[PDB]
């Protein structure tokens, strides 16, 4: 099941969760040219809600309700964009964050390809661009937007499992933690830059 | 003044500041295989203590105490890694934390020399290697120890003044908060890896 | 249809429209070194010509003459090279160009690929070297040189639909009108250079 | 003699003249992150005016019917960049331009040294960052920003000769018309991108 | 077979062989971060001996005895990076060692390819990551694991024919006997250093 | 039919033509250090020499009086290195020479693949290590080995046709009148360098 | 003594030599854009004569008489270069020539710069751009380009030297001989090939 | 005191020490093309021995049985080089030897500047190409040789210490082992391979 909305959710049901698959679709890579065109939300449940998002809005008072609640984890692959995008469209920063990739990172040291397609593939043997501005997306492009989402809860269990089992929690959350402020620099304009490097 | 210690601190005398300048000399770059060899410290009075740090030396409870006390900031450049080696040597890792490089990476956009020479040099007209596991250290060597923390405390004034001009002290805030941890994954074994890059 | 031709077109029929689409196949990338072969243009109606130019050949009345109509917009895929041959060749360089390579590069920002195969692919579901200088082109090489032209029309549409949508048409607009003279900098020596690089 | 001005010219007095050599101070090379500080003017007489912007000053009557007057010149070295950051300063773009850049790698093709300091060491014999926001500049500030204006129109004069001998005439005037187009393309956006190149 | 044991050897039946095949599987290729998590033997026999290493486990008293043992040559494909893992987990650095990988250096001097599985093909035409930390490997993990030790005795009885052929048994034999120092080399903190480089 | 030979031709017969192509394997791109292993010969009739020479060879008569035959044009595909280790073997440098990859070079301007398996499958539609050195080659290798000679006048014919074509007789000539003594220079010790570079 | 002359030598007297040296200037690396300026010539008797060379002049019938006599070897310092220019703006490729820079890369193996000054400094320690088109040269600008002739002479009798002693004199000959080829496959398009390199 | 002697030691006397500093003079980096012209030899003692190598000599028994003596340790900066140098020409390969360069790299590596000039300024405070060929060398060559030889075993004792105090003696020792075996496979052709990389 995939429910297509315009603009925001209809309300906040099937969101009482206590965390939340967070995916987005841009024109490109850049947030300061390339508008959020769709949002992607999960609850966990095998289903998955896909807003459009028009040229121009400034407001989802639903979506920006859950995107800014405390109580509920975002989950995200490589959130230092989707969190980027998000801050930029709306004007709010999730600082409860959870990020596959960097947990990737962190725990599967034993491979140098942390994409989305390897990790569902190693982790899970599940098998995972175009105009996201059209008008009406097709269901080719619904069902894809719909799959990046899907399977990001599972993950998340596998990675809270291997990073309490090599003693890396701390080091995990002191990551997350920092990770909307990395966003943060990344819209202020130090996207090219590692602040932390000597050169 | 130049105080020449060995192992320890005598006391925390003239130590009861608001923050500290801290520098380190080592064997090299690598905490793993370079030990420790020097400290630096200075109030900011214009006086500087050189403590020499023995092979193998496990404590130094009255330096140790300094460096864990949270209401002390601790002023480094380029603290990534001597935060890294403090840890390594006895065990503590700062967590009230200020670095002249981070700050001068956040507030002197129009240039791409961040290294202290050259910060002392813009912003104060001051003018600023050699087997620092010596038993018996040179004159020369204690003066240059000496001369990478008589400026610290200026440079912050400076760059907390910067910092407040152009509306940046929450990330600046935010980026030392983290600044421990990148030291603690440099040394679990991340020193070469961007954890925040996409590859 | 596929209509071959040696020299010149035989006179304008079928070419009193709005937009033609224009290539060229050559010996290779360097104008001075390398001979224009085949000339390949389409009206738009599904059909092509494809003209065969003569080693040494100076003069080609009819198609310079729809070369330098300003009436009529040339199309090209990477028009930079064409232009470039195409002035080389008859010493004619067109004024009114639009190019599928720059419009690309200015709408298609989501991707990196920018090549007409890949243009052909996502734009329109549509699947997309050799001794150009024989006597006798091969049936092959004729369906190949005519395929090269066959759907610049519709990419043109598609492009200046998605110009509109992203208020760029008069970034686009300008470009185009630059682009013979980015041309002739490449016939006149600075092939290799970017004009407005710093450096 | 260097006239400081807070904010705007006085009057346009002075400023009657044919061409006007300009250049601009910053914070830094990205104009959406690194402010305007300081404009520079010069008739040619040798003279200069130095202008000093306000942190979020918006506009400026005098200076920017200055900049608009289509019947005034602008000389610039890399006026890609002090166009970017005027339009975006004030929101007008200038399209009556001459960059000694441009026309140095048009015309100095025997060197591949195309800085102000070559350029004027080169054809005049002259001999050529900072906290640019300070609120009260140096007297050495003052200087050397006059110091960048003071000899444009020299190298306006001779870059014309040198052009009109090796009959690039049209050719620099077609870049320079296209320059306000480049500058427009580095603000929205494709500042890393040769628009032209074929990858 | 596959014999699959927990922490060490039952005893070292089967193992009183002039030469044995191992190799390692580990968390990754640092061995100061990455443990060593699986240990594969070969007699040469057609079996294989799958040793689960567990989290924190110091002694393998007959494993270290075979590994120790000067008498039987441990055979290794890339022996650089087992012989600093299994050093830095039990303690013992085999000095009796032959090396599949530098021979395949020394000798097939007509590739650039010294993989094991192009090595196999080529000499014997055989064809042939995962989480190594598992409490239980799967079948195929089992599997894969000893396929990596199966064949080394019959590359290394053709690796020393063709080292004999070309008169190349000396210096096969003094890298062989440096390998332990390389790998200690690395363990200590030189990994990416050349060291008989001259920069 | 393959004629397999030990050490040297039994005569000069069915070689009486007025060109040879041919072409070596060895053990590896360094002359000084890889053996010559085979040497392969046609005279473009459909069938091939394919002889085997021994470890330390120092004549071959009737072959080096072939190769010495200044009557009879010597057909490669990269001459260079054949040149070489056949000078280097046999102690005679023939000089007149042409090559299949400088011709490709000099007429395939419109690809930048010059491989022996791209040349015949563009101008001939025909589809084209090991141990070289084995005492007794395979029905496989002695297959392979003659493939690379039996079609190499087929394409110093076409070769030749467009070198007439594109008026650039002269060149080649002179091109395969210095490849001997490039192979030369390469033998002495200048194999990595470009005699004529600036750098 | 330096002779400066407009367009051609009035006569060919002192230019009864064996070998004379010669250097060229003009504006820039690229024949097809860069005119030939200034032509310099010496007998070795340690003057000069510098030949000013007017644009668009197709003819200087004593000059081209000199670079045509066979019998006269022509001395120059890269001349792959400056073969091209002369070629281009004459008409005539001399075929007598030697190059101190091939000569330097044949016999100063020792050293890694083979440029004009390093050469003149270890070989006779003797210590060695700007507006050569303009209508009159300065004084600095002819002993300058004289400076670049004065010297062959001498260059050229001590590198026969060293070709004499290291046994090389063939393999310069044969360089030599191919030199103007080379120069020839520049100016017809191949400049940056290396023709020889397997890619 | 530099006693220069033709083609050897006239005798073995002030040659009895226990460690011998040892360096080589050649025309180039290739032992292959390039022959060894001159030797330096000291004792200690403040003197030095020069030897001139004539060419094609092949013989030096008094220096050669120097260099075979097992009981003397000879002492190279970089003797990679020069070890293999002198077994190519002698036929001699030393096989107790030590290396600065080697020493160095294990021991300051709070620096990644080794050379000799750089490592005699640090550890001593002292202040450190031509035709080597020439018949007769000029006291400034004469000077220059025996410069490199006068200190090496001064470095030789800081070096021993540091190694002690670092407790790297036996890496040390196992490097210097080794190191002949570096210098004959760099002999054999693998000089451009790090035969212990993974690639």
């Amino acid at each position: 099941e995939i429910r297509v909305h315009q603009g925001d959710l209809p309300n906040l049901d099937n969101y009482r969760i206590d965390a939340v698959a967070v995916d987005t679709e841009t024109l490109g890579l850049q947030p300061h040219r390339d508008r959020l065109c769709v949002v992607q939300l999960s609850s966990g449940d095998g289903t998955a809600d896909v807003i459009q998002i028009a040229k121009g809005q400034k407001s989802a008072p639903n979506l920006v309700r859950l995107l800014s609640d405390r109580d509920i984890t975002k989950i995200f692959h490589f959130g230092r964009f989707d969190l980027a995008i998000l801050a930029h469209t709306f004007g709010v920063m999730p600082d409860v964050v959870f990020c596959t990739k960097i947990a990737s990172k962190l725990t599967r040291t034993y491979t140098d390809r942390h994409g989305l397609k390897e990790i569902c593939g190693e982790l899970l043997n599940v098998n995972i661009s175009s105009d996201w501005a059209a008008e009406t997306l097709s269901r080719a492009q619904i069902e894809y937007a719909a799959s990046d989402v899907l399977y990001l809860h599972r993950l998340k269990d596998i990675f809270e499992e291997r990073l309490k089992r090599e003693e890396r929690e701390s080091v995990a959350k002191a990551c997350f933690q920092f990770l909307p402020m990395r966003a943060n620099l990344d819209l202020l304009g130090w996207s090219e830059i590692d602040i932390f490097a000597h050169s």
